[PDB]
Parts: C-alpha cells; sequence; structure tokens
C-alpha cells in the first residue's frame, strides 16, 4: 500500500512463528509452540 502501515517484511516475526494469507490476501499470523493462530501481527508487540 501507498502508506506502508505494515511492518516491513524485513522484520522477523518471533521465533516459532509464520505468516500467511488467505485467498483473498488477508495475512494471519501462527504460533507453533501453542498452536494459537491471530490476525494481529506480533511483531507491533515490540513497537516503542
Amino acid at each position: 500500500g501507498a502508506m506502508g502501515f505494515e511492518i516491513p517484511d524485513d522484520v522477523p516475526l518471533p521465533a516459532g512463528w509464520e505468516m500467511a494469507k488467505t485467498s483473498s490476501g488477508q495475512r494471519y499470523f501462527l504460533n507453533h509452540i501453542d498452536q494459537t493462530t491471530t490476525w494481529q501481527d506480533p511483531r507491533k508487540a515490540m513497537l516503542s
């Protein structure tokens, strides 16, 4: 997007996490060890 609201792809997810997309292009995030799934980007947790 023109504003780049997303956290840049160069910033890795936390260890043990992966990102996926729906068929409509919506991002979601998988936490392997807790087997949890969320729409919220975990990388925002590290913003000041």
